[PDB]
């Protein structure tokens, strides 16, 4: 029964979930001013001509956009990684005001929102193992902020009535991630976990450090979810982000100077 509410959020979660006072996990504030640039650091390689997107799915928590797996079609790869890191989802964190929603923080600074790419390690064959290794998934984060609309985000919000409510899911082909990528590739890396319960230490971050702009009609529209079941009292999915976490003894890298 974890959540982003009143008596289940957060702060609640190590209850259940001991690895969310870990020594390892996400997000983190990323202080410009300590991450040192690594020239060890390659270019991202983002090769998503091939993805298949397949459905969009509210969860309780969040939506996913799923993608077939099955074979190396969307993929990750460079950066700080070694090997091939398959699309299998993605989804965004968001706030109830411009002013809040993303998970990590850049100098203390909150975006609106942030979408998180995840992709898992093909060594490790599924998705399911690779969560119980230290580098079974790559996560691209990238920070919203509201401006003007992103016109590859459209397809996604024009789909959320459709699953407005937790368990719902839509067909969702034929979607083309790269709609969603801002102009430059750099980054900041650093180790980390999922910021949801189970909250494993199995995730290399790869946060973008431009934004993309979303128009204030697109983020209502995400506002306007739920987070309860049909037939249930409306309860509306904002603000189902994690807070910073301690960095303990980690580094933030960056790609650029
Ligand atoms: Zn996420």
């Amino acid at each position: 029964h974890w959540g982003y509410g009143k008596h289940n959020g957060p702060e609640h979660w190590h209850k259940d979930f001991p690895i969310a006072k870990g020594e390892r996990q996400s997000p983190v504030d990323i202080d410009t001013h300590t991450a040192k640039y690594d020239p060890s650091l390659k270019p991202l390689s983002v090769s998503y001509d091939q993805a298949t997107s397949l459905r969009i799915l509210n969860n309780g928590h969040a939506f996913n956009v799923e993608f077939d797996d099955s074979q190396d079609k969307a993929v990750l790869k460079g950066g700080p990684l070694d090997g091939t890191y398959r699309l299998i989802q993605f989804h965004f964190h968001w706030g109830s005001l411009d002013g809040q929603g993303s998970e990590h923080t850049v100098d203390k600074k909150k975006y609106a929102a942030e979408l998180h790419l995840v992709h898992w390690n093909t060594k490790y064959g599924d998705f399911g193992k690779a969560v119980q290794q230290p580098d079974g998934l790559a996560v691209l984060g990238i920070f919203l902020k509201v401006g003007s609309a992103k016109p590859g985000l459209q397809k996604v919000v024009d789909v959320l009535d459709s699953i407005k409510t937790k368990g719902k899911s839509a067909d969702f082909t034929n979607f083309d991630p790269r709609g969603l990528l801002p102009e430059s590739l750099d980054y900041w890396t650093y180790p980390g976990s999922l910021t949801t319960p189970p909250l494993l230490e199995c995730v290399t971050w790869i946060v973008l450090k431009e934004p993309i702009s979303v128009s204030s009609e697109q983020v209502l529209k995400f506002r306007k979810l739920n987070f309860n079941g049909e037939g249930e009292p409306e309860e509306l999915m904002v603000d189902n982000w994690r807070p910073a976490q301690p960095l303990k003894n980690r580094q933030i890298k960056a790609s650029f100077k």
